[PDB]
């Protein structure tokens, strides 16, 4: 149900430009994990029942990012800041989902399709909508379900987001990547979460939740044996993701 808004021309050209300097930027500063949480922290705070929270720009608030929640993404802002300013046609808004979607190609994933014309907002939402990484699927699905309105295929396909990337003890708390290859953009994620825990890998109880779910379950053997199957559903959830309250909700 998405009818996206009219932009200029001038918008358009700058899109472009703007998804170039991205990849380079983030495949040179080896960033992609961490402008992926910057995405996916922007939109999951999308409430659909209010219309409340979601990717317009709000996370570059001192607010927004003392959320513990956002504990590190203050990099991530800082690290944007000179490259933005070479758009000042582009909303915030725009521009952290731009690069979350440049961060997932330029690691090998999928071409999530974008849209422009996400307006930046005055109010961040109120904090504590993120998911909880100690808690299980009950609990995801409050958050992406009855929260973002997402759905259950949604919920496993964007878990994978995981395969690049660490936690930090001194951000979160939990320690290490998932996988042996944390640049690199592929299924590993669910290899990894079905062998069992490898030493030196990293599985958060909610990444556990996905393996006793009976609904869950059946997706993470699918994108455990196909990637091809996992790239297409992660792309469909990226992009929902990243149009929450956008376009219409
Ligand atoms: C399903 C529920 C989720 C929970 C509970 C969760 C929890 C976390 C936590 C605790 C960390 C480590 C933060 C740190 O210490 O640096 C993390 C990092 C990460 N998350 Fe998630 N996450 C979830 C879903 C998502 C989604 C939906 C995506 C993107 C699709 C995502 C992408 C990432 C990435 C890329 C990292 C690594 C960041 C880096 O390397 O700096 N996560 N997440
Ligand atoms: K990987």
């Amino acid at each position: 149900g998405k009818s996206y808004p009219t932009v200029s021309a001038d918008y358009q050209k700058a899109v472009e430009k703007a998804k170039k300097k991205l990849r380079g930027f983030i495949a040179e500063k080896r960033c992609a994990p961490l402008m992926l949480r910057l995405a996916w922290h922007s939109a999951g705070t999308f409430d659909k029942g209010t219309k409340t929270g979601g990717p317009f720009g709000t996370i570059k608030h001192p607010a927004e990012l003392a959320h513990s929640a956002n504990n590190g993404l203050d990099i991530a802002v800082r690290l944007l800041e000179p490259l933005k300013a070479e758009f000042p046609i582009l909303s915030y808004a725009d521009f952290y989902q731009l690069a979350g979607v440049v961060a997932v190609e330029v690691t090998g994933g999928p071409e999530v399709p974008f849209h422009p014309g996400r307006e930046d907002k005055p109010e961040p939402p109120p904090e504590g909508r993120l998911p909880d990484a100690t808690k299980g699927s009950d609990h995801l699905r409050d958050v992406f379900g009855k929260a973002m309105g997402l759905t259950d295929q949604d919920i496993v396909a964007l878990s994978g987001g995981h395969t690049i990337g660490a936690a930090h003890k001194e951000r979160s708390g939990f320690e290490g990547p998932w996988t042996s290859n944390p640049l690199i953009f592929d299924n590993s994620y669910f290899t990894e979460l079905l062998s069992g825990e490898k030493e030196g890998l990293l599985q958060l109880p909610s990444d556990k939740a996905l393996l006793s779910d009976p609904v869950f379950r059946p997706l993470v053997d699918k994108y455990a044996a196909d990637e091809d199957a996992f790239f297409a559903d992660y792309a469909e959830a990226h992009q929902k993701l990243s149009e929450l309250g956008f376009a219409d909700a």
